[PDB]
């Protein structure tokens, strides 16, 4: 049938839900997602991060934490709070399309950077310019990188937490035996387990057989291949921990990958396990244990599979288990970039298909998966940033405590942008960065129409054009080379908009739906008052400089578009439209501009 079918009769034909989906480059997403859980825009420089972000949104322990860090202002930790801004955005849209553009810009900016795993970061700066879709072991490499970087940034949060280490941390002993009766070991906390090098699979005879032997080997193994100065060291790795969440990375040979596809029920639904020997022993039933210890039960949370096409293209998809608490139930979800379909367990766990390869598996503690997902609004969020002045360099009044916005407060917003990279298609148009935004006090009172933020956002990447005939962004957007502008990072100015959307305030402006897509934030419809939808006659949207001239008596004098002037005129236009609707004169004057503007060509100076 149509694209949301996730099973075809032949084991060889790839279903439509797993195929290549049309480029989105206003696109309509309603035939691609029926459920209340969002998908992600595929216009991204990473062919693979979208599948991983979805896998992590649905671990209650990690979702609740990184969303949790959105209480306090964590500006220095970009990747962790941008993941939080994304996670919170995905949760509240409840199905609407989401874009990871903000997060993806943090990842590229941080990747641009004595230390041994600096080759970790070179791998992505290498892979953010693309020629195939995804190469070998690259999903697994990001899984470890992202977890590592989050843990590193998690240490530098407010009220520094170790929470991500408690769930992911694997205490790994590396005993390296040089000579007889003499060995040296190191111990490091590793966020994920890597099933990388396998010599002979005695793990398929009677222990084919399921995944648990493979997990056990990577948990304690000895191998005798190295070099020193012509030594060929024998190394012994062993984990002495069974943490709350278990991040697996699978990279075997294609011969080991086609033999694995016939041992049915290989990828195991649930298993218990503990540490009795100095090795970890995990079995299927709990009575297959000798006791010996505290018993840990693990259920599968989700995993990231690699799809290889009938046209020999590749992409990543995400399987996810979500627990609804009203019923003792599990909703199995499959995620293709913006394709989200609810599947059942027998199809989610199956790997009989040759076009399917597991690459990242996640196991969660059974008691911890049924923990509910908590929005950031269950906490008390720090709103200081709307009242404080915070600039990063050398016309508007900031707000009071009596000006504390509530659910329904009127504010006017306008945003200006510059272009980093143009279309570059064979690919799709990718880059355009935020330059300046302004908010306006929209509530009727003594301070009405007066702005309270005017923030030019710093950006170091080379921009292709300033668009100043449309944006008015004088080339003083450099960090120390402010023309006279008051500059702020992107994470702080996003926090200002996010807090306004957090309280439930109401935004007025022209083309707000567009600006919010480039702010990378999703406002609900009740909180938008777009003059675009009000003063519209089918197609051919009217110029705001025109509406300022024909709906009231202002000559906008359109030189370089002033963000704050635009935000101000849009505010009083929404009030003029409101007055024209207070009595029945709305649709009448709606056509006064339609018929008498054609003789004026919709432009008069």
């Amino acid at each position: 049938s149509d694209i949301q079918t996730y099973t075809s009769i032949n084991k060889y034909e790839v279903p439509p839900a797993y195929s290549r989906l049309p480029l989105t480059s206003n696109f309509d997403f309603t035939p691609f997602n029926n459920t209340e859980y969002s998908g992600l825009d595929p216009d991204v420089d990473n062919h693979y991060t979208n599948a991983i972000i979805q896998l992590y949104r649905f671990i209650p322990e990690m979702f609740n934490f990184v969303v949790g860090c959105l209480k306090d202002e964590n500006f220095e930790t970009t990747l962790l709070t941008d993941l939080g801004y994304l996670f919170d955005m995905m949760e509240r849209s409840h199905g609407k399309i989401c874009s990871s553009s903000n997060f993806q810009a943090s990842l590229k900016s941080l990747t641009d950077k004595n230390g041994e795993p600096q080759e970790h970061l070179e791998e992505y700066l290498e892979s953010l310019c693309i020629s195939e879709s995804i190469k070998r072991n690259m999903p697994q490499k990001f899984n470890r990188f992202l977890l590592s970087q989050l843990i590193k940034e998690e240490a530098q949060t407010v009220n520094h937490n170790i929470t991500l280490n408690q769930c992911f941390g694997l205490e790994t002993e590396i005993r390296t035996e040089c000579s007889c009766d003499h060995y040296d070991t190191t111990v490091k906390l590793l966020p994920s387990l890597s099933i990388s090098g396998i010599n002979k699979t005695v793990i398929k005879q009677l222990n084919g057989q399921n995944i648990l032997p493979y997990i056990e080997y990577a948990m304690k193994n000895v191998t005798q291949k190295n070099s020193i100065c012509t030594e060929t060291i024998t190394q012994e790795c062993t984990v002495k921990n069974l943490p709350s969440v278990l991040s697996l990375e699978l990279s075997l040979l294609d011969t080991e990958f086609s033999n694995i596809r016939s041992s049915k029920n290989w990828l195991t639904s649930e298993f218990y396990g503990s540490i009795i020997k100095n090795k970890a022993v995990l079995r299927s039933t709990a009575s297959e244990l000798k006791g010996t210890s505290h018993i840990f039960k693990y259920e599968l949370n989700g995993y990231v599979a690699k799809i290889t096409d009938n046209n020999n293209e590749t992409r990543l998809v995400t399987y996810v288990k979500k627990y609804n608490p009203k019923e003792n139930c599990f909703k199995w979800l499959m995620f293709n970039d913006y394709l989200v379909v609810e599947i059942t367990e027998e199809e989610a766990l199956k790997m009989t298909y040759p076009w399917k390869t597991p690459e990242i598996i996640i196991y969660c503690d059974a008691e911890e998966l049924r923990k509910p997902f908590f929005s950031v609004d269950t906490y008390s969020i720090n709103y200081d940033i709307l009242f404080r002045d915070y600039f990063a360099n050398g016309e508007y009044k900031l707000l009071t405590h009596d000006e504390a916005p509530k659910s329904g407060t009127l504010v006017a917003i306008d945003a200006a942008f510059v272009s980093l990279q143009s279309e570059l298609c064979e690919i799709r148009p990718k880059r355009t960065a935020l330059a300046r935004i302004s908010i306006i006090r929209g509530e009727e009172g003594e301070l009405y129409g007066v702005p309270f933020v005017d923030d030019y956002v710093v950006n170091t990447n080379h921009i292709e054009d300033y668009l100043t005939r449309y944006s008015g962004i004088l080339p003083g957007d450099l960090d120390p080379e402010k023309s006279t502008k008051r500059l702020v990072r992107r994470n702080v100015v996003y926090r200002k908009v996010w807090l306004l959307m957090q309280l439930g305030c109401v935004f007025v402006g022209h083309g707000l739906n567009n600006d919010f897509k480039h702010i990378n934030i999703n406002v609900p419809r009740n909180q938008i008052r777009d003059t675009a939808i009000y003063f519209l006659q089918g197609k051919r949207y009217l110029s705001l400089r025109y509406l300022a001239y024909v709906l009231l008596g202002m000559n906008i004098q359109e030189g370089n578009h002033d963000s704050i002037e635009d935000a101000h005129t849009a505010l009083i236009l929404y009030k003029k439209y409101l007055h024209l609707k207070e009595k029945a004169i709305f649709e009448k004057v709606l056509n006064s501009v339609y018929e008498e503007g054609r003789a004026h060509n919709f432009k008069v100076p």
